[PDB]
């Protein structure tokens, strides 16, 4: 006994980021800014605005002392061109404090892989120079350090501060037909029992988010919860192991945008009437543990108008949505007992499934996009309050194996008692009563013959 | 509230084993569900459970099973060259891994299957065939297509389960055959 | 003996498929693109 | 049990009754004991043996489940009569022994 298994996939991808369109961003705190450099030139121009006027520029091996024109912050300028190697890609680091100001060349810069990462800590840019697998993070360091905006054209990664190991890999080198009677016959029969149950659950989620800036979130789910309570079946406080799931339920993907500003969430929930609530309790009763080999069984059961609230999402960019509007309403539905064999033993799996059937209002939710959106959600279905509480009969129609009253001595029974020997006096006056009759010839007669031990007792 | 109601009276039953040995077989089928784009944005790939009906000989006993098969339990991944119609798009894609769950389910009118109500016990004896990856080749609007090549994956007992399902006075009658998946060399 | 009613979820996958940033790409035969602009000025410039 | 719903082994009551006496002989973990047999017949009692999860109710009698029942023992409370000889030479000198 106990609860039974309930297949759930992983949560794909919760701190996996990929390449970003281009658009203006700086590199987030304690986030390297990978990037796929595509053409040879100016890749990414990070501006302090103050005293950074970076443009690390691309250039193509085999060339090691030429003069190229060089589109910098929108300007043709005249660059030294060379390469550290023949093989390897060059990425000379230009450094200026304004638009056209002393061209900084820095490096070397040779990545086979052609990956770096960017990132500023401790008031200081972190920018990597010499050559793979050897790019050791040199330090630019002017005032307002940690405000390199880096205004993009080509795609952008996001990896963790953590993950900067993985970076440098990237930089290092980038991504019979047989039956025979056992046991003997035995005699079983047929009972029906009743059990007013109560049903107070509260449905507990896996919210999880994916990369991004927590505005990607990769499985937001339920899952089997478990808690214990009591009910006080025929007045009696029965305790139950309550474990909660739901499958069947619809699948939706939202998609806000594909930058580290707007939301990607992975997989989100929405339901229908193709799911039903899974559930069950482990008490241990003897109605109960009679369940093994049920005829039938009904939970009538009233029907629950189950609501949900909204969750509140972490948004380092301006305040998050909320839900409004919705509802759901379950009905008790089919029992579905499950038999787990372990090996000379059945695991119970008592899989109560409940109707679910979405309900007006509608699960509106703000600045969004999508239009008539229903079914309770994994954001907050208990809205921070209880569980829901449902008072409904159970009927539980079973052949017990039980010997009535058999297959015991017939002669095991509480002793009656004895009988109390008539008393000495009434004995006295009775044998005295019985002198009246008595002949007399006959009396003489007898009283000639001899009797004996057997002529004594073989006459009563 | 507090009854309980007999219903029946004297009634017998007995004890029986069953030792009977039966080939088991697969195939599977993918459901390709597509985004709103191109085709390279891939939206979905799940499996269609899949049902078939074969017939067997039992020791000289030719009895069709109506098979239908499923899988529970997995892990999951995605892959993406990008987020435009053209550069290829996995926002979801099943790869079998150990954790990868087996339902089978026989649909026999064979005494034997009809024999089996309430079990005492059930066991199967299943062996760790070796079965690798496919060779499915991708339908995409533009140019060719990915190759499959490689992943294998051996059997293992998770179990056994009778399900019944009491809608109503009608018993609706589901045994579900579970099946552990682990997983071995070639890579996939 | 034949309904196994058992599937854990249902999938569902968009169509619409959300919004896009800026990028050279033109409306595939039977595949609208629909122009939501934000900035003033110059929204598609059809290039041959 | 290993697994599953333990068992309960309930009830067990019997009344002991007395029915003579005569004489053994014990014997002491150092020594021999002039000691006293008294038998005893036995009554059984209305709670019942019950056993639990299980096929067998409605029996009557002792158990071994748990005789001493956590009583740290049982008690008799009664009278003994001995008419017993003595060897004396003359109308005194009793022995004791």
């Amino acid at each position: 006994w106990g609860p039974g298994e309930i297949n759930d996939s992983t949560t794909v991808g919760p701190l996996l980021d990929g390449p970003y369109q281009p658009t203006t961003f700086n590199p987030p705190v304690d986030y390297w800014m990978l990037l796929a450099p595509t053409t040879p030139g100016v890749i990414v121009e990070g501006t302090n605005n103050t005293d950074r006027w970076l443009a690390t520029i691309l250039i193509e091996p085999n060339v090691q002392s030429e003069n190229r024109t060089y589109t910098i912050f929108g300007i043709q300028e005249q660059l030294t061109v060379s390469n550290t190697s023949q093989d390897q890609w060059k990425f000379i680091d230009v450094v200026k404090t304004t638009a056209n100001g002393s061209i900084g060349q820095y490096g070397p810069l040779l990545s086979s892989p052609k990956l770096y990462a960017v990132m500023k800590h401790n008031e200081k840019l972190y920018t990597y120079e010499g050559q793979t697998p050897n790019a050791t993070t040199a330090h630019y360091s002017t005032t307002n350090y940690d405000s390199v905006n880096m205004t993009a054209f080509c795609d952008f990664y996001i990896i963790p501060r953590s993950e900067e190991s993985k970076c440098t890999e990237y930089i290092n080198n980038g991504l019979a037909n047989e039956d025979i009677v056992i046991s003997k016959t035995s005699l079983w029969k047929e009972m029906q029992y009743n059990r007013d149950i109560t049903i107070r659950f509260k449905f507990a989620n896996t919210i999880i988010k994916s990369g991004g800036l927590g505005y990607k979130w990769s499985e937001i789910s339920f899952k089997p919860a478990n808690y214990q309570y009591t009910y006080t079946r025929d007045g009696e406080e029965v305790t139950a192991h309550t474990t909660c799931s739901v499958n069947g339920m619809n699948d939706f993907s939202f998609n806000g945008g594909y930058l580290p500003t707007d939301f990607v969430v992975s997989k989100f929930e929405v339901i229908k009437e193709n799911s039903y609530v899974y559930i069950d309790y482990w008490d241990d009763s003897q109605a109960f543990r009679n369940v093994v080999y049920v005829r039938s069984l009904a939970a009538n059961l009233n029907s629950v108008m189950c609501t949900g609230g909204s969750y509140n999402f972490s948004l380092p960019v301006g305040q998050w949505p909320v839900l409004t509007g919705g509802a759901v309403s379950l009905h008790s539905a089919g029992v579905t007992l499950s038999t787990q064999f372990t090996d000379f033993v059945s695991l119970n799996s008592l899989r109560f499934r409940f109707r679910l059937a979405v309900e007006e209002p509608h699960f509106k939710l703000t600045r969004t996009r999508l239009d008539r959106l229903y079914g309770l959600p994994a954001a907050d279905p208990n809205n921070g309050k209880e569980y829901y509480e449902i008072a409904g009969r159970f009927s539980l129609i079973s052949l017990v194996p039980s010997n009535d009253d058999y297959q015991t001595p017939i002669a095991n029974s509480v002793t009656v008692r004895q009988d109390l020997e008539r008393q000495l006096g009434e004995l006295r006056e009775e044998f005295n009563a019985l002198s009246q009759e008595i002949a007399m010839s006959q009396l003489i007669d007898l009283a000639l013959l001899p009797l004996d031990m057997f002529s004594m007792f073989s006459g009563i």
